[PDB]
């Protein structure tokens, strides 16, 4: 007998799933959470979905919101795609279990909540819940005005948090005890989360992995330039504001999907977009967030509960890996240096252009020490990728919560290399380059052939799910019993407390004056963080 839930909008029928070590859990896949945003709708934030007649069919994942796929390089999923999927091992209204949320990466361009496997979490006694928000323009189209404010699909995400908040007691969660966690673009979302009124008081602790919404990739300074160019590519009128977004309105949702790709300057290798959550207008009504991400913060407007953040020691094979997958790529690198250093380091728009030969020349002294893009300075090019666009910000968020908060924050540095790496998928090979950006979410969930069986990758599975158990207990983070006491970043301190995580076995507190190389990176001009002005 498949199991049965009633959720505010009505009756939904899940099947039972088996976690990776042979318990039973309840799986509820495809559980709309917002009417379809389409027609009028596109574009608009999430609206209240109307109850559903009868019993609604939860036992497979649907569709993926309609996004441009750089690894299949095509337009997939649908408009009609805001779906939520939780997982509970205690179907039970009275268990009150601690509540792991996740918000998937992409890069705000791609991904999708039913991609991440919770298998592993379902041998704790905690409910999992993965979902979808809108992507690319379809979640982030703003023409700066009432038009098209913004951050769409960054209040697709807040509206699954309130969902979660009135529903999940139902499937044995306890709403009071909300672990927000997320990764590249879900981490940055994480942060976002902290900043926006509209998720205040809807999660008890964060985990951003691998992302802040300090991040240039996280957030347009020019959407209303982004916005004409993706209307003038699909051959609408410019004009108005008004009948821009009407004309991006009626186009098909594939056309103005797949247009995205053909902007100038469009991020080299398709691993970002300029589609990423915007400063609202002034008098916006409900607004996901009207000032700057580093202005909220350094006011101490981050919502006063614990937070764990975390970087990988080669965090730049995203996107790096992907320069390995045709051999003339690491050759392009070198030979147009000076004009793709703002792409692939994301400042394409928070540095005057008279300016990019200069900064483009530093970062090549710096971590390449002026020697030419090969496969002999490709791990120094990771280094320098992974500092700019993850590791600085993390950094960032990570000193400026512990600095206002009050709350316990954390900081981790995955240096762990198992079987399997993202830069597998990325490169399509199974050369090691170290430790990507997400290999230790994929040691959380299993990602489509992105899982090992090893011994050793097992047991970092069991320490990094005890993380996320203990973090939503007792508030204090351990991944084994023999590991030295994981000790909170000091507030105020100059200096980073991290916990450096080699292996499953291996683990100790270590310190930077200097995370990511922020000194380096703080110098070169970019309008951004300390440097920001309107
Ligand atoms: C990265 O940063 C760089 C540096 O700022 C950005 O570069 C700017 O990019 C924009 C285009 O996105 C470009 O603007 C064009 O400037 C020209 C000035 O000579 C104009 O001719 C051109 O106008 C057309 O396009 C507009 C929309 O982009 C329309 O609103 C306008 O009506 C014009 O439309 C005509 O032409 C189009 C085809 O182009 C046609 O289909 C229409 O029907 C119509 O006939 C733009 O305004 C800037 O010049 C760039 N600046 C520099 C210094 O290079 C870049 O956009 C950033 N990229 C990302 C991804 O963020």
């Amino acid at each position: 007998s498949k199991p049965v839930v009633r959720v505010t909008q009505g009756v939904l029928q899940g099947s039972w799933k088996v976690s990776t070590h042979g318990r039973t859990y309840a799986s509820f896949e495809g559980v709309p959470y917002a009417r379809p945003p389409v027609g009028k709708y596109r574009f608009r934030e999430p609206q209240h979905l109307k109850p559903w007649a009868g019993v609604w069919d939860a036992s497979k994942t649907l569709p993926q919101c309609l996004q441009w796929d750089p690894f299949q390089q095509e337009v997939s999923g649908s408009e009609n795609c805001l779906y939520i999927n939780v997982h509970t091992p205690k179907l039970s209204a009275g268990a009150s279990l601690p509540v792991v949320v996740f918000i998937h990466g992409g890069a705000f361009m791609y991904g999708a909540g039913s991609l991440y496997d919770v298998s592993h979490l379902m041998d704790r006694d905690v409910v999992a819940v993965t979902f979808n928000y809108r992507l690319g323009p379809l979640g982030f189209l703003s023409t700066g005005d009432e038009s098209a404010p913004g951050n769409a699909g960054l209040k697709d995400q807040a509206f699954a948090l309130q969902w979660v908040k009135n529903n999940v007691m139902m499937f044995g969660g306890n709403p009071d005890s909300v672990t927000l966690t997320g990764c590249s673009a879900g981490g940055a979302s994480v942060h976002y989360h902290y900043l926006s009124p509209l998720s205040k008081g809807n999660f008890a602790r964060g985990i951003a992995f691998s992302g802040a919404a300090f991040a240039s990739w996280t957030h347009a300074v020019k959407p209303l330039q982004n916005a004409r160019s993706l209307a003038a590519i699909v051959g609408c009128p410019t004009g108005t504001n008004r009948e821009l977004v009407d004309c991006l309105k009626y186009r098909p949702a594939e056309v103005v999907v797949g247009a995205q790709i053909e902007m100038l300057e469009f991020p080299y290798q398709q691993m970002f977009t300029p589609f990423t959550p915007t400063v609202e207008p002034q008098g916006t009504r409900d607004a996901f967030l009207t000032q700057y991400p580093f202005l909220v913060a350094q006011a101490g407007g981050m919502h006063k509960v614990p937070l764990i953040t975390s970087v990988t020691s080669e965090e730049g094979l995203y996107p790096a890996a992907v320069y390995q997958k045709s051999p003339d790529t690491l050759a392009y690198l070198e030979a147009n240096w000076d004009q793709l250093a703002s792409n692939i380091f994301e400042y394409n728009d928070t540095l005057p252009v008279n300016q990019r030969a200069g900064v483009a020349a530093k970062i090549k002294q710096r971590y390449l020490g002026n020697k030419p893009v090969s496969q002999e300075t490709y791990p120094q090019l990771v280094q320098a990728l992974g500092d700019r666009l993850f590791a600085v910000d993390v950094g960032k968020l990570a000193q400026i919560h512990a600095r206002h908060s009050g709350q316990p924050t954390y900081l981790y540095r995955y240096s762990f290399r198992g079987e399997k790496s993202l830069s597998n998928m990325m490169a399509s090979n199974d050369k090691n380059y170290g430790v990507s950006h997400a290999d230790d979410i994929f040691h959380i969930f299993k990602f489509p052939s992105l899982s090992s069986t090893s011994s050793e990758d097992v047991r970092m599975t069991e320490a990094l799910i005890d993380m996320i158990y203990s973090f939503s207990t007792t508030g204090n983070p351990k991944l084994t019993n023999e590991a030295p006491v994981w000790t909170p970043v000091t507030p105020g301190s100059a200096e980073l407390s991290y916990l450096e995580i080699a292996s499953p076995s291996r683990m100790e507190m270590k310190s930077s004056s200097d995370f990511g190389h922020r000194s380096f990176w703080d110098s070169l001009g970019f309008v951004e963080n300390e440097n920001y002005r309107h």
